[PDB]
């Protein structure tokens, strides 16, 4: 008997996804008006990969990625995120050096953690990297950004920016004693910098030194959109160089769709997609078939960008008009007996009820009309 | 230092763009038919590959991608996505008496020998019709797939081949097999050869056309291309009545199909040697000078809000206006709006046209609509 989804790996059925799709649009054209480039990376890299990037210490690379042994004996991990594996590609197609890189990257990631609410094991990540830029400037473009998707979403009343730097090596292993303190200036200048970028964009900050990202890759700027956490980031300069490369700086971060599609239904409780269904193609009598997929097909080529579906396996009308209205059809296209012969089609506008027959040849235009 | 796992490629930036423009086509021509789009998991436990397709077959014999998890379950990285979707259909009762036309898009894996048009890692864009039995659902899948060669332009390089496999019983009496075939199964059959040609779809009916899946009934195709070495078959399908049954569920006829993303982008490209997309910036907003920086950016956040469609780059980590403008014409920036300091104090932009070359400053109000006339 039935077999179930493994925990913590979700079924986003076809409801879910008109959302879904609605809303990595919006996503993916602000991304656009700003320039970055869409880069694809693979499921799985060689284990070493978040060993080495990500750490050995962290929670992260410990108790929570997917490792398993190759036939070839090798060590695989299903990506726990994507920074590591785009510096990996980075590097290994020469993309890197002394180039400038502004790109964006969407896909399932993997951790085992524990099953919660906005926490899953096989999640999905909108993340941005930008390689070649070392200023706060361009860390400021990135949080503006991810600024503008809120607005563009209607979410800003209900997402803060907490900021945060952390130097390096240094300002730490020298503040091993015991807040930022240590920072040498270039840390509290590019920060300072950065600070100042963001008051100039209006964009409404919170500085916060107890704020810590469980990645080990992270420098100068580091920060996280949270909700009343749906992105985080930071910088990572050295780590295109403790990976093989020669380093250079870089900066991004990475939503969790989950949470932000979660939010997005929470503060625009209306929020709906267009129906799957504009037009249903209504059929009765014998060899009414091929006709009526042949009128589909033509007013599909005279029609692109309206979604039209054509009833099959018979069923009487009221079954059909039960059908169209299922999918959120506003018209249905009627082809029975009489129709075929006079060259004509029924048209009803499923809102008001009005039914009229055309010629063929019309229906194109008046369908056109209808839907607006 | 670290490398792709053999098999399993990167779309760098350039690449990316060619494959969301061919995406976008597909997905378009799969909402005109009014299919909804359905999202399932990568991984997936083992048994339901084992009881889908088969322990007989290659793919579960020596293709799978199976793990252990922390509590001793087996994992299997899905190798298709078919399973999948009538195990999600079930557990969450949207196949129960109803009709469903879905469409998937996503990565797959299988332990194969890398080649041309076959990778550990691929992707496949597929569909899944349940609730329909007769032919024509069968025939609408068929000429949903032309549509797509229509809009990518490559008829002329696929070619289709069908063939029916009866029952179970037809092929268990099976020991040519259109002899052997049931009644019902031959009748359908025609039903849809009728309906293909119907419409001119040209097919080629292969009575040794072997699926490598063992949940096949009746209906079972390909599009095949050119004759490409061993990864020529672009899309391939068929109808599998009795998996939803078999897998838990309640019995209902269903029939889809799954093509292989890599193999349609190397066919369209090779079909339409220029085959493009739009440059990823449009403007390029260069600037130099004091502070001239929080000034650019804003003017930038700006101009994307009255310029919405345009791709707009703001230039960043200084550089002298001879390193910005190639910048620009790097990118394949059409224009770029200069901001020095000048500018900035009078409240304008010099709008440099970096095709012709010639520029005009103009007030930062009118410089949206001045733009947008450039653009087309
Ligand atoms: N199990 C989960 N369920 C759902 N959502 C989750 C889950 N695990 C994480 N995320 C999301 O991942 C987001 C970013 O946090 S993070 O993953 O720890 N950081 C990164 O992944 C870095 N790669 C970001 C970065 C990129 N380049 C530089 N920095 C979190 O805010 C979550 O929304
Ligand atoms: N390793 C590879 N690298 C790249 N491309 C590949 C590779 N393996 C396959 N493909 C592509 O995936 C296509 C379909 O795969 S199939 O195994 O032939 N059919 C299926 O997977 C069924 N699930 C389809 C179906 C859906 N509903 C009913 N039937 C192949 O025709 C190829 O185009």
């Amino acid at each position: 008997k039935n077999i179930q989804a493994i925990r913590g790996m979700n079924d986003y059925l076809p409801g879910e996804t008109a959302i879904w799709q609605r809303i990595e649009g919006t996503l993916k054209n602000v991304l656009g008006s700003y320039g970055y480039s869409e880069i694809r990376l693979p499921i799985v890299e060689q284990t070493p990969l978040f060993k080495r990037a990500i750490g050995e210490v962290t929670d992260v690379v410990e108790k929570e990625m997917y490792t398993f042994e190759d036939r070839n004996g090798d060590s695989l991990t299903l990506r726990p995120e994507g920074t590591a594996g785009c510096v990996r590609a980075g590097i290994e197609h020469g993309l890197l050096y002394n180039q400038e890189q502004r790109l964006w990257y969407i896909g399932p990631m993997f951790r085992h953690e524990r099953p919660q609410k906005g926490r899953y094991r096989q999640f999905h990540q909108l993340g941005c990297e930008v390689f070649g830029l070392q200023g706060p400037d361009i860390d400021a473009e990135l949080i503006m950004l991810t600024a503008r998707w809120w607005r563009a979403l209607g979410i800003s009343e209900h997402v803060t920016l907490e900021l945060n730097s952390i130097g390096s090596l240094e300002a730490r292993a020298n503040y091993r004693d015991a807040l930022g303190d240590y920072l040498d200036e270039e840390s509290r200048e590019h920060f300072a910098g950065l600070c100042k970028l963001l008051e100039s964009a209006g964009i409404a900050y919170t500085v916060n030194q107890r704020l810590v990202r469980g990645l080990d890759y992270y420098n100068r700027t580091v920060f996280e959109w949270v909700t009343n956490t749906v992105c985080a980031g930071g910088r990572y300069d050295g780590l295109v160089e403790q990976l093989g490369g020669r380093a250079t700086p870089a900066v991004g971060f990475a939503m969790g769709l989950e949470r932000l599609v979660l939010l997005v239904q929470a503060v625009n409780p209306e929020f709906k997609a267009d129906p799957v269904v504009d037009i249903y193609l209504v059929a009765s009598g014998a060899d009414t078939q091929s006709a009526a997929m042949a009128l589909a097909e033509r007013l599909r080529d005279e029609l692109p960008g309206v979604k039209l579906m054509t009833n099959h396996g018979g069923g009487n009308f009221k079954k059909q008009f039960a059908r169209a209205d299922k999918w959120g059809a506003r018209v249905a296209v009627v082809l029975g007996e009489s129709e075929v012969a006079n060259g004509t089609a029924v048209v009803k506008d499923l809102r008001s009820g009005e039914q009229t027959a055309v010629a063929q040849d019309s229906v194109a235009a008046h369908l056109r009309t209808l839907l607006g």
